[PDB]
């Protein structure tokens, strides 16, 4: 279950940062 991100962005925003 991932329609957008079931949760998943409380890593994505730390590599948001991360990355360029």
């Amino acid at each position: 279950w991932d329609p957008y991100f079931a949760g998943v962005k409380k890593l994505t925003k730390a590599i948001l940062a991360v990355r360029a």
